[PDB]
């Protein structure tokens, strides 16, 4: 069972006008197996659009070419994303009010190296509220956890959405 093939993709924005669906293929090769590789183009002119996409044979071939950036590709660092609303903040919801800021961390740091934990509390009685906010340094992080269908955190089903 493949995963869905949506999933499987790199968007590559920031190219080199010089690069070709060839020297594109030959540097995300290195990651993993490429069943799609494109650089878009205008129609007329077939000069380069500045950006293509790569689709890989699993997500953990994305995770492994993501985990590989920056990635200079023909001369000029290029910008992948997973198939943008490009943040590097979350807001997680349903935590309640025995959820601790570990109880985040240990959870999260699988996903990326978090910057900040926030847990919200009320402004007039500093009771928990049952949210938090997690930011981390980079947004792939994010984009790995809101394309996930279940999170479960301190033992409750959280939902986890992009903030700001
Ligand atoms: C700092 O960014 C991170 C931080 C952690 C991970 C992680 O645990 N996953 C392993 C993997 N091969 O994808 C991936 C990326």
């Amino acid at each position: 069972p493949k995963e869905p093939e949506q999933l499987r993709k790199l968007f590559i924005g920031g190219l080199s006008f010089e690069t070709t669906d060839e020297s594109l293929r030959s540097h995300f090769e290195q990651w993993g197996t490429l069943t799609d590789c494109v650089v878009m183009r205008d129609p007329n002119t077939k000069r380069s659009r500045g950006f293509g996409f790569v689709t890989y044979a699993t997500v953990e071939e994305v995770d492994a070419a993501m985990n590989a950036r920056p990635h200079k590709v023909d001369g000029r660092v290029v910008e992948p994303k997973r198939a943008h609303l490009t943040v590097k903040k979350i807001f997680v919801g349903g935590i309640k009010e025995d959820t601790e800021e570990h109880h985040l961390r240990d959870y999260f740091e699988q996903y990326g190296k978090i910057e900040v934990i926030e847990i919200m509390t009320d402004r007039g009685s500093g009771k928990k509220r049952g949210f938090a906010f997690v930011t981390f340094d980079d947004h792939d992080s994010v984009d790995k956890i809101v394309i996930q269908k279940y999170h479960t955190v301190n033992g409750h089903n959280c939902e986890v959405r992009k903030a700001l």
